């Protein structure tokens, strides 16, 4: 079974090359428009190829899935992204602090570098799920230029666990404007990351202000990079880096807004939420954007099986579908009323006119209800095996720890989507 779209994945590592070409053209021909090579590319060009080329509801055969995850080329693709984002950042900073510029082209440079680092954040997300030790460090390195390093902890252990619940500071509520959502998600991510790492360290009988704190390990790389650039160039370099990092963080947060807008997970008869399923996240199958990003828009199979590699994701008929691709709907997300008009009918239709099973904004509940309501152990998902003789030293359990001493709320440390009570006791 020939994959077909094998070499077409190369567009994903090609975006930083596009930014580099734009910077080179600006430096050579001295034309201002070439600075805006990022905003134009991700606002007018991509949501034009997305219109030209339609859907694709295709899945790999089950037999071929075994060998798709053992191909080194699909990992070389992701690895190739790294040694061009740093080049783009360095060149952009040098140009912004050295060459004479007007205000608007300075803004264009900021936006271009920020966009490159936002797709860098996407690559970091793709890298941080793999259980290989080297990939975690590579993801931490990738998150450095955008200065948002706590993502590696938060996404892996507080978002994938609290999907589509009124507690997660990463799931939208229907009726909530984006600008009323950005501070909430940013602050909640900070607090949750700090709390998670402090809890783990305290369980390990060690102070939070230690070199083992992964948040500090992630932020040290950003501190080092920014300090080196500032020492080489000066304060304007620091200002430019701060602005571009802010824009990249905004780019990540708008996608977080889009993914799970309005959905909700139903409580089990006992006091816990049901396991995450493909019907708890929006999905789309637009070819061009799924090529420029690493199969990102299929945020159902990944977000219910957070170990399948990006080349083996599937399409599920039960999931809700977006009107278009992600890049197609970024302008109709900064504008609140337009986004509401586009989305609210779709949510109501998906829930069959019964909006008592939706994540409703508390201040706007009554209006929406008036307008729309017309009625040895193993993990069963990722295969991780816990052995009493080996134990889990990272989580604070020394070797020789009987299964009874594990807390009931403990979750699988490869996927964090199954609790202790969901494991299966393997036979001797
Ligand atoms: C939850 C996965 C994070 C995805 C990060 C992508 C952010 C950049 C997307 C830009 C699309 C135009
Ligand atoms: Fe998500
Ligand atoms: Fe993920
Ligand atoms: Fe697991």
């Amino acid at each position: 079974w020939n994959d077909g779209k094998r070499y077409l994945w190369l567009l994903s590592p090609f975006i930083p090359v596009l930014g580099l070409i734009g910077l080179g053209l600006f430096l050579y021909t001295d034309i201002g428009l070439f600075t805006w090579s990022g905003p134009l590319l991700i606002y007018g060009l991509i949501p034009l190829l997305d219109w030209l080329v339609g859907e694709d509801r295709n899945n790999p055969p089950e037999a071929a899935v075994a060998q798709l995850e053992n191909d080194r080329y699909y990992r070389a693709i992701v690895y190739a992204y790294l040694p061009t984002q740093y080049a783009v950042t360095v060149l952009g900073t040098w140009v912004a602090v050295t060459a004479d510029l007007a205000i608007w082209e300075y803004i264009g440079l900021v936006l271009s570098v920020g966009a490159v680092n936002g797709i860098g954040i996407n690559t970091a997300h793709e890298l941080g799920h793999k259980r290989e030790n080297l990939d975690r460090w590579l993801a931490k390195l990738t998150l450095a230029p955008v200065a948002y390093g706590h993502f590696f902890v938060e996404h892996n252990r507080g978002h994938h666990k609290n999907v589509a619940t009124p507690e997660d500071p990463a799931s939208s509520k229907m009726g909530e404007s984006f600008w009323a959502f950005l501070p909430r998600t940013v602050i909640g991510s900070l607090r949750s990351a700090w709390a998670i790492e402090k809890a783990r360290l305290q369980r390990n009988k060690q102070s939070v202000w230690s070199l083992d704190n992964e948040n500090l390990q992630a932020w040290a790389m950003t501190i080092v990079l920014f300090g080196a650039l500032t020492a080489c160039l000066g304060w304007p370099a620091l200002l430019f880096l701060v602005l571009q990092a802010a824009y990249g963080a905004s780019l990540l947060e708008v996608i977080n807004y889009i993914e799970h807008y309005g959905l909700l997970r139903q409580k089990l008869p006992d006091g816990r939420y049901e396991r995450c399923q493909p019907r708890h996240s929006w999905n789309s199958n637009h070819i061009v954007t799924n090529l420029f990003l690493y199969q990102l828009q299929r945020h159902s199979d990944h977000h219910a099986n957070p170990t399948r590699r990006f080349q083996a994701l599937r399409h599920f008929d039960d999931s809700p579908q977006l009107p278009s691709g992600y890049a197609s709907m970024l302008i109709p997300a900064y504008v609140p009323w337009l986004w509401f008009r586009l989305m609210d009918p779709l949510v109501a239709r998906h829930y069959g006119g019964d909006l008592t099973k939706a994540n409703l904004y508390p201040p706007k509940r009554a209006a929406l209800l008036a307008r729309w309501h017309r009625p040895r152990y193993q993990c069963t998902d990722c295969g991780y095996i816990y052995d009493e003789a080996i134990g889990c030293p990272r989580e604070g359990f020394p070797p020789g720890t009987p299964w009874s001493q594990i807390p009931d709320d403990w979750s699988c440390p490869d996927c964090a989507v199954r609790d202790k009570v969901d494991f299966r006791k393997l036979p001797a």
